[PDB]
């Protein structure tokens, strides 16, 4: 028997406005959700998620093996030593079902001083041929900024929820240096589905991806309408209901650190489902040198002894660890 997680739907539209009290009522809901299962669905968010899913689908179903190699990250193509994060993540028929395409801040160009300095976790995006994928780069870049704008508003809600001024997080979330990423993930329908691509949890559940905590400040996730996600609670894993009009939001482990675990990063996993579906996370990362001073909302004086963590160092450590624990995606 598996229970269902309480994932409230929160109308986030006041966070784009100037009704301060209405923004506090949103913040209260974010607070409650963050202290309960850790998840909520952001609704009335203003993003055209039908176009997002449509363009994503066109890309996944039309890219060829030749293009995948040409775009592949270093884990699949030794020629691409600079592509640790951005690029195509190939499936392995018979062994690995999932495939995906990751891109970063469009402002990371050869002109960018972080690229000039070769700072870790910064890369220039790679893209397919425009004539073979008309409109795809423009769509993807536009979506990055559309979801950046939503995430900025959500971060105002999280700041208010923790008793802070509304820019406490968002001031560090900037288009010129954000390390945030979009991943366009395809989960395919396969018949027969390779058992090699299915993992079995301790509790016997068949999984496509084992338990993990997000490496992010927050995670802003769109998925098609196929239930798959679960969140761990003390009483076991609970199913997260699907909603292909909303964004599923949760705090990442950077948030857990800076709030002294008041807003924990939920432990989540992906059930195996033999169904064609899409999973499109936006990982809200800050700048490489962004440092948020920890605090403890449980203490009268709000004082935490936790060390201020530079975000870039945090991101580098978290992404290599996630690969080491749950395998190369
Ligand atoms: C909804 C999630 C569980 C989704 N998985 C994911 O988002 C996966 C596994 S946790 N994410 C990652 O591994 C981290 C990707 C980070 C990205 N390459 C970058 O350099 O910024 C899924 O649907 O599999
Ligand atoms: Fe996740």
């Amino acid at each position: 028997s598996v229970s269902k997680a309480n994932v409230p739907k929160i109308d986030v539209s006041p966070l784009f406005g100037d009704d301060q009290a209405a923004k506090m009522r949103v913040a209260q809901q974010i607070d409650a959700a963050s202290r309960d299962t850790g998840f909520f669905y952001a609704v009335n968010h203003g993003i055209n998620v039908q176009r997002l899913s449509q363009k994503t689908k066109e890309f996944h179903m039309s890219i060829t093996p030749e293009e995948k190699w040409d775009l592949a990250i270093r884990a699949y193509n030794k020629e691409h030593q600079d592509q640790v994060r951005a690029g195509y993540y190939l499936s392995i028929p018979g062994k690995k079902a999932v495939e995906s395409f990751c891109y970063l801040n469009p402002n990371f160009t050869p002109d960018h001083p972080r690229i000039q300095a070769k700072t870790p976790t910064h890369e220039v995006n790679v893209w397919p041929d425009e004539t073979k994928h008309p409109g795809f780069q423009d769509f993807a870049e536009q979506y990055y900024w559309d979801v950046f704008g939503l995430s900025s508003a959500l971060l105002k809600g999280y700041a208010l929820a923790l008793g802070k001024e509304e820019n406490f997080f968002a001031r560090h979330f900037k288009p010129d240096d954000t390390l945030a990423s979009v991943v366009l993930i395809r989960y395919p329908y396969l018949d027969p589905y390779p058992e090699a691509a299915i993992k079995t949890a301790a509790d016997g559940t068949k999984l496509s991806f084992e338990w993990h905590e997000d490496v992010s400040l927050i995670t802003v996730l769109y998925q098609s309408n196929v239930q798959n996600l679960q969140v761990e609670t003390a009483a076991g894993y609970q199913d997260i209901e699907a909603d292909d009009t909303g964004y599923l939001i949760n705090c990442g482990s950077y948030m857990a650190h800076l709030t002294n675990n008041y807003y924990k990063a939920p432990i989540e996993r992906v059930k195996w489902v033999n169904a064609e579906r899409q999973s499109l996370p936006f990982f809200v990362n800050l700048g490489y040198d962004s440092v948020i001073d920890p605090f403890d909302p449980r203490e009268p004086n709000g004082k935490s002894d936790r060390e201020p963590l530079s975000y870039g160092d945090y991101l580098q450590n978290g992404l290599v660890s996630l690969i080491n624990k749950n395998g190369q995606t």
